[PDB]
DNA sequence: GGGGGAAGGATTC
DNA sequence: ATAGAATCCTTCCCCC
């Protein structure tokens, strides 16, 4: 099986450029402004002559900004992005019948049933980037292996604007000299949980009794590394569908006050509503942020689908619930709904 | 034992 | 004390 993964580069920063092509060359940050002072806020992505200064995603923009003041800062246009990457996704979809469509920015694609070997999936990765370079004026990035963990690591090297192919004995290699927290899924919690038991590769893996790798990062991850580590990792290209739809907003101030946060709750969910788009939901959730920044969350399931209305309703009963049984300050609130008929 | 709902956890982009 | 969104897994809990 020859998984062919794709991930556009800086994506965000770079539709903004072929939208203006002058900010070519300088280095670019793509923010998402609260509201609650002016720059506060996040870094959803910054082009690589921003990144090698160490604008990166996740940094507050107050952090930015220090760093690279006469850099641009522009605001996010996610709903320009989204038509942008959903011309891109069917440009792919006639290289393959089964494509995983990950994110914005990413897809893999079962090409077992088209090419035979690496050579002419390296190829095939080429005849991909340009079409896209000519159709939409946009670079990428190709992995190329086995599986769709090993097609992500590689193109994970291979970025920017590059193309790699991870062979039987490079995945063998890989998994001797791959530094456990780059494979994907585990983050820094999970990565030296495993520091802290000497796995620093993925071979360490078998090398450990499995019943002490369980009992601390649980069963579903020590499977995912131990078949991971024995060449055996097979999940399959499956279309995706969505199962959650939600808005969450941060309000000017945190607040305990049920009637001041109400607009922001309601106002999350009729934009929630539009995004619903003629699926019906079954379950609710409304989800707050706090002041130190947990994520408090309370739901509902119902036998039939919710309305607007009754939306409304009980979201603030369970907004109502956050609050007698956890007297933080919220900061942010919004609702998720899942369940789909 | 385990399916199923609810809440927290961790990761992703 | 910095966005916004989506997903899978774990743990306790009800129930058969
Ligand atoms: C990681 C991350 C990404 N994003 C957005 C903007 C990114 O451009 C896009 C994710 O694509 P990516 O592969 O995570 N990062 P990228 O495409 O900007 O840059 P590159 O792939 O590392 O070259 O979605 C966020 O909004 N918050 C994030 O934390
Ligand atoms: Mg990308
Ligand atoms: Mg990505």
């Amino acid at each position: 099986m020859i998984v062919l993964f794709v991930d556009f580069d800086y994506f965000y920063a770079q539709v903004e450029e072929v939208l203006n092509p002058s900010l070519k060359g300088k280095p670019v940050v793509v923010c998402v402004f609260s509201g609650r002072f002016e720059d506060s806020g996040a870094v959803a992505t910054a082009n690589y002559e921003a990144r090698k200064f160490g604008v990166k995603a996740g940094i507050p923009i107050v952090e930015a900004k220090k760093i690279l003041p006469n850099a641009v800062y522009l605001p996010m246009r996610k709903e320009v992005y989204q038509q942008v990457s959903s011309r891109i996704m069917n440009l792919l979809r006639e290289y393959s019948e089964k494509i995983e469509i990950a994110s914005i920015d990413e897809a893999y694609l079962d090409i077992s049933d088209k090419v035979r070997d690496y050579r002419e999936a390296y190829n095939l990765g080429l005849e991909i980037k340009n079409k896209i370079l000519e159709k939409e004026k946009i670079t990428v990035t190709v992995g190329i292996s086995k599986n769709k963990v090993f097609a992500k690591i590689a193109a994970d090297m291979a970025k920017p604007n590059g193309i790699k192919v991870i062979d039987d004995e490079e995945v063998k290699r890989l998994i001797r000299e791959l530094d456990i927290a780059d494979v994907p899924g585990i983050g820094n919690i999970t990565a030296e949980k495993l520091k802290k038991l000497g796995i620093n590769k993925l071979v360490d893996t078998l090398s450990i009794e499995f019943d002490k790798l369980k009992g601390m990062i649980g069963e579903a991850k020590a499977k995912y590394l131990i078949s991971l580590a024995r060449d055996e990792y097979n999940e399959p290209i499956r279309t995706r569908v969505r199962k959650s739809i939600g808005r969450i907003v941060t309000m000017k101030r945190n607040s305990r006050n049920l009637e001041e946060i109400k607009p922001y709750l309601f106002r999350a969910i009729e934009e929630s509503y539009y995004k619903l788009d003629k699926r019906i939901p079954k379950a609710i959730h409304v989800v707050a942020v706090t002041e130190d920044l947990d994520i408090v969350s309370r739901g509902r399931t119902f036998p039939h689908g919710i309305s607007k209305e009754t939306a409304y309703s009980e979201s603030v009963k369970l907004l109502q619930k956050i609050l007698e049984e956890d007297e933080r300050k919220i900061r942010r609130i919004g609702v998720r709904f899942s369940k789909f008929i």
